[PDB]
């Protein structure tokens, strides 16, 4: 599929860096027909088809596809693509109170219904796109962005689509792999992969909001991976000694190796707790 291709500097602006990542580098910018204010991500093109630089056509492809689809208040929505000879550029909606990573390193101690608060949200997002039969891949607090961190109660959204894929036969069987201190054991192992990674990341995600510590982070990527591998993961008393056993039994029932065997986003939203790259 083509993109627009007149030169995106005619019809924005573009002002403060808002972060950057595989080949691609994300720009606050403004349209200069409405005034209004978007993410522009410049994704690095492949300059020949055996090259490692760059992010493959059809990764990019794949990318866009995927988030024309979705409109649901706690994922980004894509506004317009644009290209030339050297970048893909995806005007993004804007989220402009940054990482849930920045919001949680400088606050270093969230209470369990905060912690929920974020999770709801996020769990919302992800029931959307499992809905949809799409899997993020890459889910992790780098990933969840807020709208204003300066509310006690911070909405978020769900970005980063660069690993997400649809999943049509129930699973996936590639060519995918995100950080190491948050892939499910199937990842880890090149399994097939469904909708279940996701999950897994979301009992990653849930440790860290409520102890601020890591479950499987090694000092090398290597024994991170291998400890993912082996569930090698417990609740230090230090961190949880005053966190619900509840809180406890959800993460649980989300850090299971046998991806048959670990909660769906639709259980996650009915349990108690919650019912009202890879190389050194
Ligand atoms: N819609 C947005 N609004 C504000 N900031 C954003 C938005 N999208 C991305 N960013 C920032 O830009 C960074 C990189 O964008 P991302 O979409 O993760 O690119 P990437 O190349 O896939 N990163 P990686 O997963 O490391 O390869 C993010 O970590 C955010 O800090």
């Amino acid at each position: 599929t083509v993109f627009r291709q007149e030169n995106v500097d005619d019809y924005y602006d573009t002002g403060e860096e808002l972060g950057s990542g595989v080949f691609a580098v994300v720009k606050k910018c403004r349209e200069k027909s409405t005034g209004l204010q978007y993410a522009a991500k410049f994704i690095k093109k492949r300059r020949t088809k055996s090259s490692r630089r760059g992010v493959s056509r059809e990764d990019i492809e794949r990318e866009v596809s995927i988030l024309k689809e979705i409109q649901h208040p706690n994922v980004i929505t894509l506004h317009e693509v644009y290209e030339n000879k050297t970048d893909v550029i995806l005007i993004l909606e804007l989220v402009a109170g940054g990482e849930l990573f920045d919001f949680l390193a400088e606050k270093e101690s969230l209470t369990e219904e905060e912690a929920t608060e974020f999770l709801k949200q996020i769990l919302n997002g992800v029931y959307y796109l499992h809905s949809l039969q799409i899997a993020h891949f890459d889910l992790k607090p780098e990933n969840i962005m807020l709208l204003d961190r300066n509310v006690p109660k911070p909405r978020i959204k769900i970005i980063d689509f660069g690993l997400a894929h649809k999943i049509d036969f129930g699973n996936e069987f590639k060519n995918i792999f995100g950080t190491p201190e948050f892939v499910a054991p199937e990842i880890v192992n090149y399994e097939p992969l469904g909708l279940e990674a996701d999950m897994w990341s979301i009992g990653v995600i849930t440790y860290i909001l409520l102890s601020g510590a890591s479950p499987f982070l090694g000092d090398t990527k290597q024994e991170t991976l291998a400890n993912v591998s082996a569930v090698n993961y417990e609740f230090e008393d230090e961190y949880f000694s005053n966190t619900s056993a509840l809180a406890k039994d959800f993460i649980r029932r989300l850090l299971v190796k046998d991806p048959k065997k670990r909660m769906t986003i639709q259980d996650s939203l009915q349990h108690p707790w919650i019912k009202p790259p890879q190389f050194e």
